């Protein structure tokens, strides 16, 4: 339309309408001109003594919008309203809007650096709707819409790794290059706006409740089982049985089993002595792939990293966030006091404890001459009639992940939590259209001098979520997420005296309970 | 139309539809003011010991669009898709657009 | 029908029609009379020092058609045309015909 | 249908209906089982001291019908009726039929070799309508329907050469294999028949007339030209002209030029001394292709190999047939007495003589010090305003040739005469379906023992030809092809005392004349 008319309005809200809730968020973004308008091939060799660190890829001059964190859509208080009242939820639709664009030209003649706005410049924008480009959004990386609405953010630069050859920096004949200018995009001048809608594919509700019963003790403690059990042999070797009594859960027959587990190492937070001067890496859990060794946090779903009322944590089975945002490439050594360490202790009635052995079993064949022997195991995968709880979602965590296209997968639920999607919300890429400097003669060699500039604008995301109403018959009152602080020095989830947003705790999702 | 509205969009693509394929290319061009707005009569004598090199002509202050190279319309990969599967091809139509001008 | 009339024709082909491809193969088979018309009970004990080799079963006087190999339906060149251009494929239907018998 | 009913009838005929003539021919063919049912890769190195002889290819077990000789459709007498009365002709349609098939099984137990017929065996037949296979039909090779209708012929074996590497027997990565069982074919038992129709594409009429005027003497011999010509310089160097007089054809201005010529060597037939003990090959006309040297008879169109009333022949610009059919691979040294040497002397008024120089031209620049010099040339290609006559068609010669698919050609008229076609009458292939011998056990290795057998049947070809009516105003009588023999010892174009068909002369096509 025009220069003196606004292309959209500010919307931040939450509208609860029974079975649905609609969240809206608007933020102000700024977009730098990345790479100075060109593609570069980026690469690395073996860094920090690990060739799993090697890669080969491309950085592009595009930036993208990333809103795959819950705090980008939920306020602390609406999150509390959700986890204290519902049993589950899932995303239904998405609507995005980019508007009020402003391109600024920057000129640094004689160290004066003046910023003027360029009314005729454009930004290009497109969404990759067929998933033809490497999807980098759901991998726990930075650059999402901020938690707090008044914050202004920088869009991150799009880049991707393709195939490297033999754990070195070199490409292979299969490494691909994707040119993003090879997709159709819209061009927007200062009076233009971009709009985009999306519907999620039917996914299972997240389970925002904790189990009120232990999986191995579902039998009625008042009645005995009509099943018996082998309990020994007499002085001659003949077998003897005993009836499974009422409430002797250590012996009853079971119908269901706990989920898969792979033992992780346990460390003590706060009080609780640990081995001094250790170097985690050398002894962490790894998986090999293409000849290299990778750490695999947070480990696959089906375990619990903490046992309620204990300070031992299987740290690599844990999501660890920082209480605040950090600068790029920081190598500082943070301590427990700076972190937001999550705990999955409310799944312990169903998920095995990560730092303990998973059980034991027969190692030999007993005979008149050999005594029965058993041996414990450290890992155990899926068996039939197995049940576990998926990892929890936090307000500061990720909403979805793309399920990789390979044609074969098992139980597509991402290790970091959230929804696993075949076709997730498409990537939205954006860049400042290049504007050439003063060029006076002809050359077949591509132009390399540009006017420096950047853009800024507003972005609105509108998500509809479907809720699963809590339907309990528990008599006594439940546990609820509550604002409880002893002698607060500042309000949590609010700006402090400096104006910086504070958050002292990770807020999970399981407060309500249910009988198994 | 106006200063704060874009006059066109970016299109780069290849659409294969059986017997046809449609290629689209968008580029950003820059145009210098040539000759300082005037026509000049340019000429040469015998250069490098060859009078076939002699000429007489005119330079103008105009520039032109030239898209008479295959790589202006085909990506390496679409070119490969064409030469590994077809016995021939020929051009059928052309559409050109100049937009988002900035002096 | 009759002795001096052929009961079918020879079809070998590949017809690509966009989203589908239809392959046809004709072969000439010969069928021996197996076992001399009778069922036999065949069996084995532990062979090569492995009792996983033991079995008990039956041979019959029947023979069967087996077309569960890709090269029974694809020529080297059509196979190349498939693997250089498509992301996947799956079988949809099957039609079989036995004809021109001669005892 | 059935064993005791015939699948077709015998048709031999010629029906003249004004502007059209329809010929029908039926022959009896026999088909051997070639190669014993298998494909073989055939090849050769440098034979007879020439690597142009090297090749790489495949023989197949198929045979084919070839009716690309005029005598397969025309009797000597209908041919005479055509060349004495029409100015031209061209083929319009084709209809083929294969019927009355009989498969015979041959058993040679104890040297008795008995032939029985196998009522249940088949022959496979198909026509290559999309020209997907190497077309070998129009290349002057044997195996066509015979001249004489009572003759029984053997179908030839289909084979083809593909690409060899560096003039050696080895293939290249571009050499192709064509499996003929990979086309859809009909199967015919003794009661079945195959039918096939085809329409020729509009082609130019063959020109069956000789020119009644010489191309360089088209001016009226009674009037002078109003054009002048440079005739000399005076003692001072000034140029002088002379008017072109009436009937001085050596000087008139011309509008048109004779066709292209490449000098060929001339040899004397009958009376007329030649160089003794010569070895043609070493000095014949050649063209290089892929590093090898090939002889190229009959040379390209546009020349005349003989000058009327002379016994000098440019033998390599000539079509040489044998008076009778020969056995395969004969290395006998035939003499002029055994041949049917064609002559194109009736094109001499328009086509240059092949054994003479083509003309001459300026070699220098005259000045007061140098005298004008000229030099003759031996070859001259096409120039604008060039005219020539194509080679003639003979009764014992070829009707059509396939124009090679390359995307670029000039004046698609075959050197051997006939019609050049983009899409010629498709090849008709035929083979005896294999029948396995006694096989008692299973093997994954392909069956290699077959019952030996062969087939035979009738084939009818029906061609429609369009004629161009002769429309002359010549007053005096014309030359006609006539049965003229001084003291015949036998009738020509008839069976002799032995029963073998005789033919003592090639019958061309130009008897009628026309003014240029």
């Amino acid at each position: 339309d025009g220069v003196g008319n606004a292309s959209g309005d500010w919307h931040c809200d939450s509208t609860w309408m029974g079975d649905r809730v609609v969240t809206k968020s608007t933020r102000t973004w700024v977009l730098p001109s990345y790479n100075n308008h060109q593609y570069r091939e980026i690469k690395s060799g073996s860094v920090d003594g690990s060739n799993a660190n090697a890669y080969f890829g491309y950085s592009t001059p595009w930036g993208y919008f990333d809103f795959n964190r819950f705090h980008s859509h939920w306020s602390p208080r609406d999150w509390q309203r959700l986890i204290n009242n519902y049993w589950g939820f899932r995303p239904r639709s998405l609507r995005v809007k980019i508007f009020n664009i402003q391109v600024k030209e920057v000129t640094v003649q004689d160290s004066t650096t003046t910023i003027a706005n360029n009314l005729t410049s454009t930004v290009q924008v497109f969404t990759d709707d067929d998933y033809q480009l490497p999807y980098v959004v759901g991998n726990g990386t930075e650059g999402c819409l901020p938690a707090f609405p008044p914050q202004v953010f920088t869009l991150p630069q799009y880049g991707y790794a393709t195939l490297n050859r033999d754990n070195t920096e070199n490409p292979t004949e299969r490494s691909s290059f994707f040119c993003l200018e090879y997709f159709p995009s819209k061009m927007l001048r200062t009076g233009n706006n971009f709009e985009f809608t999306y519907n999620f594919e039917e996914v299972p509700f997240h389970s925002s409740f904790a189990p009120s019963q232990n999986l191995f003790k579902l039998a009625n403690p008042l009645v005995d089982q009509y099943l018996y059990r082998f309990v020994s042999t007499n002085n001659t070797g003949g077998v003897q049985f005993n009836k499974n009594l009422a409430g002797r859960y250590a012996n009853t027959y079971k119908n269901w089993f706990p989920g898969p587990m792979g033992r992780t190492q346990g460390w003590n937070l706060g009080s609780g002595v640990n081995r001094a001067s250790v170097s985690a890496f050398a002894t962490t859990n790894r998986m090999e792939l293409e000849g290299a060794s990778y750490q695999v946090p947070p480990q696959p779903n089906g375990m619990t990293n903490n046992l309620q009322g204990s300070n031992t944590y299987a740290l690599e089975n844990t999501m660890i966030f920082n209480s605040q945002p950090a600068n790029p490439g920081t190598t500082a050594t943070y301590l427990e006091g700076n972190m937001l360490i999550t705990s999955e202790s409310e799944t312990q009635p169903v998920n095995r404890v990560a730092y303990n052995v998973g059980g034991q079993m027969a190692t030999n064949n007993q005979s008149s001459t050999t005594a029965p022997a058993t041996g414990t195991y450290n890992l155990q995968e899926i068996v039939p009639g197995s049940v576990w709880m998926e990892r929890d979602v936090y307000l500061q965590g990720p909403i979805w992940a793309k399920i990789p296209e390979t044609g074969a997968h098992f139980h597509p639920s991402p290790a970091m939590g959230g929804f696993g999607l075949k076709h997730p919300p498409p990537m939205m890429l954006i860049k400042n259209t290049p504007v050439p400097g003063n060029i006076t003669s002809f050359s077949d060699v591509p132009v390399s001098s540009f006017i420096t500039q950047y853009s800024t604008g507003q972005v609105t995301v509108e998500m509809e979520w479907e809720l699963k109403k809590e339907n309990s018959k528990r008599w006594n009152p439940e546990i609820q997420y509550t604002n409880n602080y002893n002698d607060p020095q500042f309000v949590d989830f609010a700006p402090d005296s400096t104006g910086e947003y504070r958050t002292t705790r990770p807020i999970g999702t399981r407060y309500l309970t249910r009988p198994l």
